[PDB]
Parts: C-alpha cells; sequence; structure tokens
C-alpha cells in the first residue's frame, strides 16, 4: 500500500492526482478516483476496463472528459498505476444531502467495505471531497489537497 | 516486437486498433498510432508522456478525443503496451498533397528513420492511411483494415 511505496513514488502519485483534480474541479468535470490500500478491491467492483497505466494527470483528465468512453464509473489506482477505469461499486444504502449524487453514494459504498480512499469531483459544482471509512472530507482550498490526501493515505 | 508476440496477443492488439480506428475515422478525430518493430524509437521522439498502459480501444479513443491533453501528437505501441502518448516526431520534409496535414508528415518522418508501422486518421476527412518505409497505403474500406495491418506487421 501507499505507506510501503518509496517517497518519490508517494510524491508522484499525490502530485499527479492534484493536477488532475485541479483541472477537473476548475472545469466542473465529474470524477471518481479510488485508491486501493490493504483491502483488495478486485472482488468489490464490476465491469470496467483494465488500463494498467502509470499514473499521470493528463491521462486522468482525458479519462473523465464527456467525449471519453471511460468517463462513467470509477478509476481504481493501485500503487502508482491507474489499474481500472469505468468500474462500478455497490452504492451505499445511506442517504446523503441533496447536493450529493450517485458518484458520492458510489464512493461511500466502496469506503464502507474497504480501507480505500476515494476522491470525488462533483460535476455540478466542481466540489472535491475525499471519502474514507464512510466519512466525507471537503477540500475547499485545493492548495491543501496534497496535504490532506497524503494524511489520509497514511492513516 | 509484434512478430515476437503470440498469435493470440497479435490478434487482440489488431482488434483493439481496428475498433479505435473505426471510431476515430467515423467521428473524424485525428490520430497517429505508431507500432514499434525492430528499430527502437525512444531517441526518435520528443516529449509526450510515458503511460506504459495496456492496449485498449476505449483508452485510445480517450487519448485522442477533443479535450484530452494527450491528443496532440503520437501514441507509440511497444509489444503489447502503449508506451508513450502525445509524443512528437521529426516531420518529413517531403511535400504532400493538400489532403494531408501535419499528422501525415509526422508519420512519414518516423517511417523514414525506422521500420515502424504507423496508422494515421485524418481529422479533416476521417481517411485512414498506414505508413511504412516512407510510403502511404490508403485504407478506404475499413473492413479490410485488420487484414492489411496484420500483413504489414508480419512482412
Ligand atoms: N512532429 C509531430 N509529431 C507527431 N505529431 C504531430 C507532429 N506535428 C503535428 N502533429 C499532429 O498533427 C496534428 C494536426 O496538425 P494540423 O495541421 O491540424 O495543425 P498544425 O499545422 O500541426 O499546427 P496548429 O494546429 O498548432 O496550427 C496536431 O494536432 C498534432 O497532433
Ligand atoms: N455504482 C457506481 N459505481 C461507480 N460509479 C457510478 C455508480 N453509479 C453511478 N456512477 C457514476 O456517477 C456518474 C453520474 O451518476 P448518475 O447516475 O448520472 O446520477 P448523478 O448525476 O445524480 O450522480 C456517472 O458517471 C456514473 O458512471
Amino acid at each position: 500500500s501507499f505507506v510501503d511505496l518509496g517517497i518519490s513514488t508517494q510524491r508522484k502519485i499525490v502530485y499527479e492526482l492534484y493536477f488532475a483534480v485541479k483541472y477537473l474541479s476548475k472545469n466542473k468535470v465529474g470524477a471518481i478516483i479510488t485508491l486501493q490500500r490493504n483491502i483488495l478491491l478486485d472482488s468489490l467492483r464490476t465491469d470496467g476496463v483494465k488500463i494498467d497505466s502509470l499514473i499521470n494527470s493528463s491521462l486522468l483528465i482525458a479519462i473523465f472528459q464527456k467525449s471519453s468512453p471511460l468517463h462513467d464509473g470509477a478509476v481504481i489506482i493501485v500503487d502508482d498505476r491507474i489499474l481500472y477505469a469505468s468500474t462500478y461499486f455497490s452504492v451505499s444504502e445511506s442517504t446523503l444531502e441533496d447536493r450529493y449524487g450517485a458518484r458520492h453514494r458510489a464512493a461511500l459504498g466502496i469506503s464502507e467495505v474497504s480501507d480505500s480512499i476515494t476522491v470525488v469531483v462533483s460535476e455540478q459544482s466542481g466540489e472535491v471531497v475525499i471519502v474514507r471509512d464512510a466519512n466525507f472530507f471537503k477540500v475547499t482550498n485545493l492548495e491543501t489537497f496534497t496535504e490532506v490526501l497524503t494524511k489520509e493515505l497514511n492513516s
């Protein structure tokens, strides 16, 4: 998991996610990006496309554009690799405030059955939340994104 | 290179290329897809992103679509992986007809200094050409694309 990775790989992962999330939030492009940790997600997802790409912000941006056939569903990141795109989780049965949608219910569902950390970008507002252990954490100042994500990945 | 892979892996790669090229030609989305063979291209390309991903038609479509930061430049396929995206070649200084733009002169350029096989989709017309040894093969009927590309890849 993340804590096992070398520091340069740790920093690369958060940096590429930051630059992708910055673009997606700014342009109000919806996204679900799940980082696997100790619980293997392979048996907790359905459908999707195996990509097995090195993590890169440009590719993550491309994946979630509306003209991309991969923009629906979730990206799964394992270590420094974008392993899957367009994969689907069992959504949470919990009810959320009206401002949240299916991306958040999906992120909540996978966080309920795993120790994964999920980043959601809202298509409506560009709002960015980090989802872990059935909890939301709003990231209103994206200049703190790198700090907050790293802390969550080390919990 | 391609001929060293098993025939099943070869067939899978060509199908993913065919499905991507069908879509890109139909939708008149420009693209350059270079398949490396015996001559290594790593010092013949500039910039781009090393994504080292699996070969998948949905991923290729996302790479070349309108709002992808990776749609400018070429994809390089090495064995069964997309090694680089959005990478630039030295263009051929040979003069082409008006129907051919920068994508074609770039494909011509890489085919003049290597044994690679390059598929080009024109953004203007959706026309498909296969570029090898400084020559163009028009593929006017995409139902022949799988036959033509496989034959070029093997001789
Ligand atoms: N040296 C190169 N290597 C790889 N791909 C290239 C190269 N030069 C151009 N291309 C590709 O050719 C595409 C089409 O070029 P087009 O003729 O539409 O514009 P251009 O003349 O290259 O310049 P611009 O669009 O910036 O005015 C570019 O978007 C790029 O993807
Ligand atoms: N179970 C799920 N797992 C992963 N992604 C999902 C899931 N359900 C919905 N999504 C994604 O959420 C996005 C929008 O969901 P949608 O069904 O349009 O409702 P909403 O707009 O209210 O979120 C789509 O891109 C879809 O792929």
